[PDB]
């Protein structure tokens, strides 16, 4: 779980990476 | 985490590489 733990994180740094994405794109 | 931590940048890597393919394309 804990070595596992930052898969998790991951995704959902990635899920940020593309809500930015589009909102920055939308800003822009 | 660390050893795993490569995954991650393979995924960015490659939704680069779809975005340069993408946008290689429209350029071209």
């Amino acid at each position: 779980n804990p070595y596992f733990a930052a898969g998790g994180g991951l995704m959902i740094l990635g899920t940020g990476l593309a809500v930015a994405r589009s909102g920055i794109i939308k800003a822009s």
